[PDB]
């Protein structure tokens, strides 16, 4: 493994992320201040039927070095429960592939989660078409990151510091 940390996003400069939503739901995203400096507040309604997210898609799908991802959260003021996400790259040229997912749940303070990757659970609601349907994360192929929605309430909350954290010491 590698030693150390790799930064993704502290949000201090392009704004990588784009936001999707169908039949009812909506999100948005915008800067404000973070765990430190800037990070994204991300807004959302549910609906009982439809989805909401927001996504990042990578320039390096290569995270076999690594062992955990980790970021700062909090919520703005009830605790309701998102998705974190992971997805491979497709195996037909569009869209993204197989979607691996983690629970949490912002609350009125800021947290630092580190989910080590083997923590992570293969998506059961919904799978795109573009899978590669193995059953196993493979980690030098990662097509993009996502927050995004558990449930059909409604909420706020803000990120910062997303991050890979690999070994202690050499
Ligand atoms: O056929 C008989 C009856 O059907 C009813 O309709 C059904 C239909 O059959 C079901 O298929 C449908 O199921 C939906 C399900 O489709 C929906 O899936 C969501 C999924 O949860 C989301 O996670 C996913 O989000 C994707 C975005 O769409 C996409 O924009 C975004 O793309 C990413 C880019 O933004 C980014 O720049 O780059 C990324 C990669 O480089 C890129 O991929 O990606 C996200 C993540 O992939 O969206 C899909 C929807 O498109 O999930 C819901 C929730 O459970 C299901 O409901 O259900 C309907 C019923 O509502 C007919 O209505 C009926 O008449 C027929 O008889
Ligand atoms: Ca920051
Ligand atoms: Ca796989």
């Amino acid at each position: 493994s590698a030693v150390g940390e790799k930064m993704l996003d502290d949000f201090e400069g392009v704004l990588n992320w784009g936001s999707y939503s169908g039949e009812g739901a909506k999100v948005s995203t915008k800067i404000v201040s973070g765990k430190t400096g800037n990070g994204m507040e991300v807004s959302y309604t549910g609906t009982t039927d439809g989805y909401w997210g927001t996504v990042y898609s990578l320039p390096d799908g290569d995270w076999s070095k690594w062992l955990k991802i980790s970021f700062d959260i909090k919520s703005v003021g009830s605790a309701n429960e998102i998705r974190f996400m992971i997805a491979e790259k497709s195996i037909n040229g569009v869209g993204d592939g197989e979607h691996w997912v983690y629970s949490i749940t912002p609350d009125s303070s800021w947290k630092t989660i580190e989910i080590p990757f083997s923590s992570f659970r293969r998506r059961l609601d919904y799978q795109p078409p573009g899978q590669d349907m193995s059953g196993t994360l493979d980690l030098d192929n990662i097509d993009s990151i996502h927050f995004m929605y558990a449930n059909n309430k409604s909420g706020k909350f803000v990120v910062d510091n997303i991050k890979l954290i690999g070994a202690l010491e050499h």
